[PDB]
């Protein structure tokens, strides 16, 4: 019920498969990158969409108090926004265990840690 | 009088100097990295601060018109807020002529093209 935990269980097979994987690094354009991060939380009724360099999220079900505890704006339990680098941020935590993570408007790139 | 103007004149010296420069990247700790480029504006009586992951413009003197044309989100003429990467993107712009820049909370890296 706390849909940031989502992204705890959700593996990099995702991000493998829409990215170009090399040896030491993964690079995946930000679109498919948002669109399957956005997938992951659709199944706790949270919508989530770009708009600028924003991402909007709104739910009917889940409350949304855990990613205001984690630094969103929200106008009520069910409605946030956050910078694009702040969703970037929460959603790879988990992956931050095996790759330094970092970004561009462009693109992703998660780099082995070594 | 646009203060985003300022940022094609004013070199990568500033980067170079802050950073830790390789043969191929140079790497600027955020907070040096906002710490100069806030500075190159400061002369133009724009004042630039960061909370969260927003950045926060407001004018004495000059309109912020360059700003919001470029995607700020402002109240008026002399206030407006971004999110720090699209403030990162836009004030690197020229850099980009000799640099792939990408970055994350902890961090800003321009590697050299090639
Ligand atoms: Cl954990
Ligand atoms: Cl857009
Ligand atoms: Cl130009
Ligand atoms: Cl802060």
């Amino acid at each position: 019920l706390e849909s940031t935990s989502l992204y705890k269980k959700a593996g990099s097979e995702n991000l493998y498969f829409q990215g170009i994987v090399d040896k030491n690094k993964i690079v995946i354009p930000m679109s498919e990158f948002l669109d399957s991060m956005f997938l992951v939380i659709e199944k706790l009724g949270v919508h989530a969409e770009k708009k600028g360099s924003m991402i909007f999220l709104s739910s009917e079900r889940v409350k949304l108090a855990d990613w205001k505890q984690l630094g969103a704006m929200c106008s009520d339990c069910y409605h946030c926004k956050l910078p694009l680098s702040s969703f970037i941020e929460i959603v790879t935590r988990k992956a931050k265990d095996k790759f330094l993570v970092m970004y561009n408007e462009k693109e992703v790139t998660l780099v082995a840690r070594g």
